[PDB]
DNA sequence: ATTTCTTAATATTATCCTAAGCAAGG
DNA sequence: CTTGCTTAGGATAATATTAAGAAATC
């Protein structure tokens, strides 16, 4: 990923971009609130390290006017300042991390792995066939792009089919996928429903196997 | 919006509970991780807070089956264990902070108003929906212009409400969101309070979903 | 001494099922 | 001639809506 780290020191602002390299992300640093804001309008950055000691302008305010300016990324702050106060306001201020100077660099090394490590993983189950984007995460549904009011039965198959989608799905597969222990039913109802996601104004896309069973469009 | 607690000093649990309440959370407190599992099966919690120093197992072991089990749920140590050894090879099993005994209530209420800041929506507050304005740390929600007198109750479901905007939340989630362990109550609480967040003036932007909770619309 | 929550007992649907006839698969 | 399709008033289980007396909360 793409680190951009803030620093007055010099000495220091070097060091920790060539650490943030020795561990492989692209990096790149400033000195320079101005500067830090330039670097952010250019390029996109998947974690921000920062000092409240800036000496154009204090930190605490760039970060205030960065999530103001709703630039919502991690931010770790890396600060001289152990002040209680300062950690508290710090990460109310909108900061996900606070390491006190003077530090160890495993540690700051660590934290922003488990900040990226959260960062990271933020998908959304999906799978899409045709028109259809279902999400799995979600619980939406949408005909290519638009709302499906979807009855818990009818999201059940549709899942069901869409999971499976292209290889027809056996009979007892989709009954059961509906209706749990004492709750079976003795008629129709799984012709009644496959009939209602039919007529969602999708066109039949379910293409009715013979023998036993549903199945759903491709391409 | 409800917490688990995990640790072994009586007293110091006792206190922390009382705590997390006392910001506003809901919280169930254990004495160790079998408990702690189990309560992690039964219940669904928004953050965690962790041990490592129980009778029972140790609190990375029981993080380290958590998160291996793919557990997503945001962690944050707090121990009594200080060496960096340790912190490091806390966060690298892995939790999203780490926090050292002692400390100050307030940096941990600090520490975990920002690390939920962080996984239910992203970035800061204020989430705004439609012309609502949720501010998260300031514990108000605003109905375009004014301001609503919102029950604790009321708040947190129209939080957790905005969280997750135009996607529908299940009812489990709202549910184990108010309601903290022992007190669960036995009788149509949802869907009266929903009432009252539906009749305070806004209606309908909470649409119901049968088989499932109930969604925010923004368009 | 207001304010907020919980309990029922209520009233209102949304969603599933009832078959029973009509389309075809084969 | 067996297997899936379509048709709805009408049963079912889900949420809506109350109003009052518990708890909290001041
Ligand atoms: F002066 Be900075 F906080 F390192
Ligand atoms: F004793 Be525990 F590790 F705080
Ligand atoms: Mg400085
Ligand atoms: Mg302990």
């Amino acid at each position: 990923m793409k680190i951009l780290v803030i620093e007055d020191d010099a000495l220091l602002l070097q060091g920790l971009i060539l650490a943030m390299q020795s561990e492989g992300y692209v990096c790149d640093g400033v000195s320079t609130a101005h500067e830090a804001a330039l670097s952010l309008a250019s390029n996109h950055y998947s974690l921000i390290v920062l000092d409240l000691g800036l000496p154009d302008e204090d930190g605490l305010h760039f970060l205030s006017r960065m999530r103001r300016e709703k630039m919502t990324q991690p931010v770790l702050i890396l600060t001289a300042r152990d002040t209680l106060e300062d950690r508290i306001s710090g990460l109310d201020t909108g900061a996900d991390d606070y390491l006190v100077k003077p530090f160890a660099l495993e540690e700051l090394n660590a934290r922003i792995r488990a900040l990226l490590r959260r960062h990271n993983n933020q998908g959304d189950n999906e799978i899409s066939v045709g028109n259809l984007r279902l999400n799995v995460t979600r619980r939406l549904v949408w005909l290519g792009e638009t709302a499906l009011d979807l009855t818990p039965k009818e999201y059940a198959l549709l899942s069901r089919l869409m999971m499976k989608a292209g290889s027809p799905v056996h009979r007892e597969i989709l009954y059961n996928d509906i209706y749990s222990g004492d709750n079976e039913p003795a008629t129709n109802t799984l012709e009644v429903h496959i009939h209602n996601l039919r007529e969602k104004i999708g066109k039949s896309r379910i293409r009715t196997v013979r023998g036993f069973g549903y199945m759903l469009a491709n391409n």
